[PDB]
């Protein structure tokens, strides 16, 4: 499935997911080493950080209480969109799903 990843400077990327596989998963596995996982992916760090398209805001589980905690890490601007890249699991439902990646992470 398609997910689209904009950068600071507005470069775009798409990237095609396969099922079951993290934003940052797909992220660092191609390249785009603006949200590398540090934690390695089970919601210990920030530096996957992402802001959720408002048009896929709801598109997308919520949440979970590791993930808001930790959130509070990110070292770019947290904003009500901010996500962990590595606890957005791909599905054909998030075909299309667009996100920003933060120039910096710490
Ligand atoms: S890679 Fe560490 S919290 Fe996402």
């Amino acid at each position: 499935s398609k997910v689209v990843y904009v950068s600071h400077d507005g470069t775009r990327r798409e990237l095609d997911v396969a099922d079951g596989v993290s934003l940052m998963q797909a992220a660092v596995s191609n390249g785009i080493y603006d949200i590398v996982g540090d934690c390695g992916g089970s919601a210990s760090c920030a530096t996957c950080h992402v802001y959720v398209n408002e048009a896929f805001t709801d598109k997308v589980p919520a949440a979970n209480e590791r993930e808001i905690g930790m959130l509070e890490s990110v070292t770019a601007e947290l904003k009500p969109n901010s996500r962990l890249s590595c606890q957005i699991i791909m599905t054909p439902e998030l075909d299309g799903i667009v996100v920003d990646v933060p120039d910096r992470q710490w």
